[PDB]
């Protein structure tokens, strides 16, 4: 599944997609999402507990920062699809 490239450890497409070139500050909710993407990557995609945290952190961002989410969240569906694929792979062992 090509969504999986988004949490391949070297991949920066998701964090680029939530950057503001006009240099608007990221919410704490968005900074926790970006940090959780990098933490999952750091192990080479081995932690289901970290992957869960990323999924919860995306829900918190969507709930708490609607305007930032709607504006910066264009790659969220694809990242959530990648999360599910790595969940399947870790469930399979
Ligand atoms: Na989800």
């Amino acid at each position: 599944h090509p969504s999986m490239r988004l949490l391949e450890p070297n991949n920066d497409e998701f964090v680029r997609s939530v950057a503001s070139p006009r240099l608007h500050h990221s919410s704490e909710a968005l900074r926790e999402v970006k940090h959780d993407v990098r933490q999952f990557q750091a192990s080479g995609d081995r932690s289901l507990q970290q992957l869960r945290d990323l999924e919860v952190a995306l829900n918190h961002w969507e709930a708490s920062q609607p305007r930032e989410f709607a504006k910066r969240g264009g790659m969220v569906a694809e990242l959530r699809t990648a999360i599910d694929a790595y969940k399947q792979q870790l469930h399979e062992q």
